């Protein structure tokens, strides 16, 4: 009867597996580089796991930590001089920058090609209008994680609670290639437990700690929960625990799509590098 | 009782209104240039009223008509020359193309401030990054006769049956940005006429004509039909007429969304030249 839980690591392993496997019938190996300007807690563990995560596989993988007060000017010089080095296959930058910075100005600066978060317009428009190109991590990972546990996603009402442009928007529009039907909710979204409650499969990215309640889930749902709220030194979900007496199948927190999303950043690292090379 | 008809006419005429007005304070004129490539009958007609309607406003308009046999390379080689050329404002290519011609490498090939129907994958990706850019023309069309109209979309259940690039999705992604509750429905959801019941606002841009019945509508729902089915020498909606029966309000075929697919092109094209001037 209770829901099974859905762990992130066993499906990142199945990534991980094509990655060593694709590495071996290949010359070089790919090359990241992550940028953080700052001292943030959660940027720093962040970008410390991207790091060890890309090393353990082997990439050539360096963090370009800076001060706070970096002008956005010798950013956007760093990023063109390593859009240029002929050696690097992903730029990545941590979010949030600094606010005396233009964070769309300083993604749009990324060459397409090397965009492995997959923010830069050109990626966002390739995704939309179903051409190829590197599109976000986290949705990413929420797609492959769904397949990997066997969700035939094509004709299923999706529920995606949040729409931002690092979850909910990129997650609609690689829902849609599946042949889902899609939902977008969010914060102005009226009677929000009665729009949930239609999903098949519900996703959540809002970041209110297990603001979702087992009333607003659906008999037999598959329940993605995308949140991640630092609360007492834990780590807790956007879905409260209680879903599981009513879900088929849930994700934990942490362990869920956490995993999922460093996986396919590593997955798009080599994509990247494929594309130019 | 019966739905209200919303003429796109009269919508259409306020946008008219703004961009005669909004010419005065110009020193000069915008300037569109439309290719099209064979004589398909549907595709003459929509030219020569794209055509018609920007030379009534006073812009410099063209038709470039080539063979239907025209090599993609002759027509890379013009839109480069058309890119270059800068006393033209916007760039129209008329769909379809011919077999023998990759509509996206197409497409792609325009420059992005002279896309005035919004198809470059840098506009698709400011439209649902949140950012300025020029968006496809029907969808605008749509959410400006919905606000001209006192639709208040914030907060509303919007279904939109229909996902292609031209209308269904720019349209879910300029309807999320009215903060509006966006389902898109296509040709694998199942169910169907139990999804389009829930929408306060419908939207349909399908080609079947006459396949939405009164009992797939909301009682006191906004329809809007984006269908142009010829059929019988008549132009028939996606919407059955029936739908007034339950309907609050309805868009006719023809004189609902065409007049204001039209009028946004204008608008389009004005805001193309602004954005190089
Ligand atoms: N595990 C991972 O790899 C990963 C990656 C990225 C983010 N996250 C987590 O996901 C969470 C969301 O961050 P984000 O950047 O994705 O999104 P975001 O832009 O920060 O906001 C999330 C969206 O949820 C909606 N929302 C917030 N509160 C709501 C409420 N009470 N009722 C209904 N809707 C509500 C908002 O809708 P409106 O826009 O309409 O206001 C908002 O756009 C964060 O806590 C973050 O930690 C995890
Ligand atoms: N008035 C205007 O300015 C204007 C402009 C453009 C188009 N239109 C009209 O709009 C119509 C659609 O053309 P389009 O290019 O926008 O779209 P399209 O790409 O040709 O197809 C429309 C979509 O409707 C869905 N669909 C088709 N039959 C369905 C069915 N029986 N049940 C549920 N869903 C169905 C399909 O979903 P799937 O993808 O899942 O198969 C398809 O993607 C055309 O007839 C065209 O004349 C009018």
């Amino acid at each position: 009867m209770a829901a099974q839980v859905l762990s992130g690591h066993e499906a990142a392993e199945a990534v991980y597996e094509e990655i060593r496997a694709r590495l071996r019938s290949l010359s070089f190996t790919p090359s990241l580089r992550v940028i953080r300007l700052g001292e943030d807690p959660a940027s720093v563990a962040y970008v410390r796991l991207k790091d060890k995560r890309a090393r353990a596989l082997g990439y050539r993988s360096q963090v370009e930590v800076y001060p706070e007060d970096l002008p956005e000017e010798a950013l956007l010089e760093r990023i063109a001089a390593l859009n240029a080095d002929e050696e690097v296959d992903g730029i990545l930058v941590q979010l949030p920058l600094p606010p005396h910075i233009r964070t769309q100005r300083v993604l749009e600066a990324i060459h397409p090609l090397k965009d492995v978060d997959g923010f830069h317009p050109l990626n966002v428009g390739r995704l939309w209008s179903g051409g190829k190109g590197l599109f976000p991590c986290t949705p990413l990972g929420v797609v492959r994680l769904l397949k990997h546990y066997g969700v035939d996603l094509r004709g299923k009402e999706v529920v995606v609670v949040g729409r931002s442009n690092i979850v909910g928007k990129p997650l609609a529009g690689l829902l849609l290639r599946e042949d889902a039907t899609v939902t977008l909710a969010h914060s102005k979204t009226q009677d929000l437990p009665e729009v949930t409650r239609r999903a098949q499969v519900l996703v959540v990215a809002v970041g209110r700690p297990h603001l979702v309640r087992k009333e607003w889930v659906r008999e037999g749902a598959i329940v993605v929960d995308v949140g991640v709220n630092r609360v007492e030194g834990r780590l807790l979900g956007d879905v409260h625990p209680e879903v599981a007496e009513v879900a088929f199948a849930l994700t934990p927190v942490p362990g869920g799509v956490g995993p999922m999303t460093v996986a396919m950043l590593m997955g798009n690292t080599l994509e990247a590098a494929l594309l130019r090379r």
